[PDB]
Order: structure tokens, then C-alpha cells, then sequence
């Protein structure tokens, strides 16, 4: 069977409940925008892998993670059967792993003060743009949890990630020597 | 008539009727995404050249048919367009060339692959985006559908595309493994 | 203190008045957007650097303007006080050496062209993505200028900087010696 199956070619699409939906709607919405962070984080990664960094498979797990996020909202408790929910649950073991990682890097930096720019570095510069997608993913994951329609930990793991990006990309950044570009106006 | 007009300054622009719209009316949203994925399809096309790959010219047509795309996304019907479906048929006859050319697909990969196949998923995630932003404008009778068929095609063949590219460099496509690092996962 | 104070882990956030919105209220979305051009700059910018041009200094100070502008955004009319016009003031400053900037390099370049395809090289089509960023910014902005939360010129800046964004991408082609792509029917 063809890649291209067509069923799409109207404007609506299947959630692994089996709901079909027009494409606009929240549910792809998120689905989409952390398939986009996922792929952001991809292209970050081939930066690491390349430059000599260390924490490339810190960022492949986390893609691993963003694909159960993604079934997860896939999932709307709206329309879940006793068997889908299982691919509701979504456990909150990432999210400590996130902060262990989080920890572990921060011991390693100066202190945060002020606001920083987005710098630092070809790899620092990509995670931070990751940061900013993950910001995005967690914005259309809000309204999802709020309709009850997903376990509020998909949001929680998406707030946490965008720290850990962040702290990444100082980490990326102290590495390769560039100090932080700090800016305040007056 | 410098390049900035001012006439876009208070929060309202044109369409290619002379309607105006406020700046964040869906048809800008459409036109803005679609211009959106083009200039991430440029940057995936530079790297795609220094590499050496056989598909540039397809993303440079790809482009061109994606500035046809805005076009007719920047001219409602509702104050007017024609998209032919012949750009939907290439797209489908690219992809079954490469996918002629790769094993079926068994495992779930992740957005990995190489620098040019992540550029081409990025691109593929944004094209979904692009769709998302068409489907309400096409529903509404004010595009024409070949243009979310386009869309829905475009996002398949970046998607086999930047599995045909991983291939050719020789480079290992990353697959899904269960992250489980607190021992909660029951099946 | 860890950065993660988990005070947002319930879908709200605070503006810098003090109020509390969801995460999804059109204010973050506008500060996250902001933010995302800027990271999308920032990149572009060691693409800049790693050539050595000049023009990586006027990136890096819009850099910061975009910081101004995030402030901005998060301090909305409907809540601020008497002390918070330092950042809901937005001056016309910022505007007008974009327009000088983009002086600067339009009287070095070929006649302007509405149908050059995103291309001339990787600074020139990263400053077409961010350009692109920046259309999209400023689409989430004008909702909050017509809602009289943000300052006019805070929108005026983002619809000019997409055009010196266009400009300066034209530019790096031409210093490059690269030959941008024309679109065809
Ligand atoms: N534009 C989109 N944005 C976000 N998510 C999408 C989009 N299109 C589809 N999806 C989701 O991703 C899954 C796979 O996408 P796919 O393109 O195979 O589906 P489709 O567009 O419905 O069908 P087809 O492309 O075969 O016509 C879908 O089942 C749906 O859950
Ligand atoms: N922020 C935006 N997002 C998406 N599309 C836009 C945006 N601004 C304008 N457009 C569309 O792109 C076309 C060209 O944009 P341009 O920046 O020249 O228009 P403007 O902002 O209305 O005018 P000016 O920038 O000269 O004040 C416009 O005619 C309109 O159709
Ligand atoms: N997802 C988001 N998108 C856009 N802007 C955000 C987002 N989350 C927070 N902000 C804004 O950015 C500022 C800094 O974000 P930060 O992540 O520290 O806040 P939080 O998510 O509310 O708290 P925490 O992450 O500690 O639980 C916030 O005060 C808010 O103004
Ligand atoms: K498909
Ligand atoms: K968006
Ligand atoms: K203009
Ligand atoms: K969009
Ligand atoms: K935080
Ligand atoms: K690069
Ligand atoms: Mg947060
Ligand atoms: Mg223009
Ligand atoms: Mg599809
Ligand atoms: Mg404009």
C-alpha cells in the first residue's frame, strides 16, 4: 500500500481512538507542533553528534519520550476505549529524569541572573530554538488538558523540557567558551 | 515606493483581490505558513547542493508550486484560484521512484538521519502545519482543495525523501525505543 | 533555586504585572513567538559569524530589541502601573534605523523582485526562514495592539524588520556571489 492513502486528501484525519477529526482541530495541533519539536531536536542532534558534544543521547531519548507524547494527544479521552487508555497514561518518569539532567548541568554553570540572548554557539543557538518550539508545543497542549481530553503530566514533561533545553544550551555554550550575552534596556 | 510601504503599519493588509484583512485573518496565517515551509525547503535545499544529492531541482520546483500555493491562498474566492491537480500527480510519481528504490518502512524512526534527512522532516512537520492552515480556508469554499491535497502529498514526499537521502549517505536513521527510566510501563 | 519551580506545571504563567493567564492566553503567544524569531536569529547569526560579516552586529542589536519587545508583550496595558512604562513604552527609534539599515543595502542592490524563490546561499536562506518568523510574530502581535495592550510601534517594528530580514538576505547572496533562484511556472 502506498504511502499516500488519500483518506486525508478532505481534510480529516484519524487519533488512534479511531476518531476521525478535521485536521485544524487541537488534537493536531499538538500532535503536530511536538512532531515539529521532535524534529527540531533531530537536526539540534546531528549539530552534537558532529561537534564533539556528549549529550546526544540525552536528546534521542527525549525524542523517544516526545513520540509517547504525541501518542498520548493522539489519544482523547473523549473518545477512548477501555484498551486505548493505555496509550493515555503517561507516566511521569521522564519528567524526573528531566531534572535529574537538569541538576546535573546546573552545577556546572555560573548563576542565572538576568535574561540571557540566544546565543552561545551554532548548537547552543539550535537547542535554544528548540526551547522556543517546545514553548509553542506547550501552549497548544494547555487548552487539551484543560478540556480534560489529556493527563495533565504530557503538559508537565513539555514545561520541564523547555528548562532542560534551556539549561543545555547554556551547558553547549560554557563548553565551547562563548560566556552569555546578557542585555538590559535603558 | 520604498520596499516598506507603511501601508501594513496599523495591523491590516491586502489580499490579492485588494480586499483588506487584519494581519492575523486566516488567509495570512495560510499564506504566512506556506512561506513559512518554502524558506525551511530553501535552507534543506542548501544543504541538499553542497552535499551533491540528485533531487535539488524537485525541491526548486516544489518552491515554485508553493509560491502558487500563496498565491491562491492570498485570493479568497470570497472577494475574487484555479489550482490544477498536476503538481499532485508529479509529487505522487516522485515518491513511488524513491520508494521503489528503499525497503518497506518496518520500523517507527525518529526525525534523524543525517543533516539534510532532520532538515527534511523539519520541513515535513512544517508542511503539516501548512495543511492545518488550509484545511479551515478550503472548507470554508474560499480555496480551492487541490491546494490541502497539495499539502498532504508535500508533507509524504519529504517524508520519503529524507529517508531516500539517509540511504544514499549511508547513515543510520534513529528508531523508537521505550523510554522507561522509573520501571512504569505495564505493555 | 531550580529553575523548574513548577508553578507553571498547571497551565498558567504570570505577566510581568503580576497577573496570572493560562499559558495559551494570546500573550504568551506572542512573547513565545518573539522569542522563537530571536532563537531563529541567533542561528542565523553564527552562520553570520563563521563568514566574519559586520552586518552580524545589526543582528545581534536586534537581538536585543526583540528582548525589549518581549518585555513589552508581557506587560499589558489592561494591568500595568505607573512603573511598568518602562517597558510598555516602545519608541519609534528601533523603526527608523531598521528603514536606514535597509537604505544602506537596497542602493547596493539589483531592482527589488517579488518572485525570487527562498535561496542564495545558507545565510541567505536562514534569513528567509527568520524572515518568515518574523511575518508570524507580528501576526500574533496586531491582535494585541487592536485589544489596546501593546504599544502600536511594537508591530510597527515587527513589519518592518521582516522587510530588512528580506533585504538583508538579498544582500548576503550578493556579497556571496550566489545567484538566487527565480520562481517558474
Ligand atoms: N496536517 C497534519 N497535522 C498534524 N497531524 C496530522 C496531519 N495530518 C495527519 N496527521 C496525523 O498524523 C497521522 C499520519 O498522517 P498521514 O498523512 O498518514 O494521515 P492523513 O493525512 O490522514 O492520510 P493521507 O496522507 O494518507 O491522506 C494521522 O493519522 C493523523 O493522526
Ligand atoms: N505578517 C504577515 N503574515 C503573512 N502574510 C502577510 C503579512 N504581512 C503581509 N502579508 C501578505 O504579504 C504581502 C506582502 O507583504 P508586505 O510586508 O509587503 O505587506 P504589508 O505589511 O501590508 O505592507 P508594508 O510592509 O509595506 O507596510 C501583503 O500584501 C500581504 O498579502
Ligand atoms: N509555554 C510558554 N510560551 C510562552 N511564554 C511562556 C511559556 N511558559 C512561560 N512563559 C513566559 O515565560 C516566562 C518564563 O517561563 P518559565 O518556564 O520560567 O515560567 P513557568 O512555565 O510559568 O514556570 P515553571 O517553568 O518554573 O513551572 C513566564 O513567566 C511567562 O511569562
Ligand atoms: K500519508
Ligand atoms: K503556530
Ligand atoms: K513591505
Ligand atoms: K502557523
Ligand atoms: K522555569
Ligand atoms: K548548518
Ligand atoms: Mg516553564
Ligand atoms: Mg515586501
Ligand atoms: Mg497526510
Ligand atoms: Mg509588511
Amino acid at each position: 500500500p502506498k504511502i499516500y492513502t488519500k483518506t486525508g486528501d478532505k481534510g480529516f484525519s484519524s487519533t488512534f481512538t479511531g476518531e476521525r477529526r478535521p485536521k485544524d482541530d487541537q488534537v493536531f495541533e499538538a500532535v503536530g507542533t511536538t512532531d515539529e519539536l521532535s524534529s527540531a531536536i533531530g537536526f539540534a542532534l546531528e549539530l552534537v553528534t558532529e561537534k564533539g558534544h556528549t549529550f546526544a543521547e540525552e536528546l534521542q531519548k527525549i525524542q523517544c519520550t516526545l513520540q509517547d507524547v504525541g501518542s498520548a494527544l493522539a489519544t482523547p479521552c473523549s473518545s477512548a476505549r477501555e484498551a486505548h487508555l493505555k496509550y493515555t497514561t503517561f507516566k511521569a518518569g521522564p519528567i524526573l529524569e528531566l531534572e535529574q539532567w537538569i541538576d546535573k548541568y546546573t552545577s556546572q554553570l555560573p548563576p542565572l541572573t538576568a535574561f540571557i540572548l540566544p546565543s552561545g554557539g551554532k548548537i547552543s543557538s539550535a537547542l535554544h530554538f528548540c526551547r522556543a518550539v517546545c514553548c509553542r508545543a506547550e501552549r497548544r497542549v494547555v487548552p487539551l488538558v484543560q478540556m480534560g481530553e489529556t493527563d495533565a503530566n504530557v503538559a508537565k514533561f513539555l514545561n520541564r523540557l523547555s528548562d532542560y533545553l534551556f539549561t543545555l544550551a547554556r551547558y553547549a555554550a560554557m563548553k565551547e567558551g562563548n560566556q552569555e550575552k546578557i542585555y538590559m534596556k535603558n
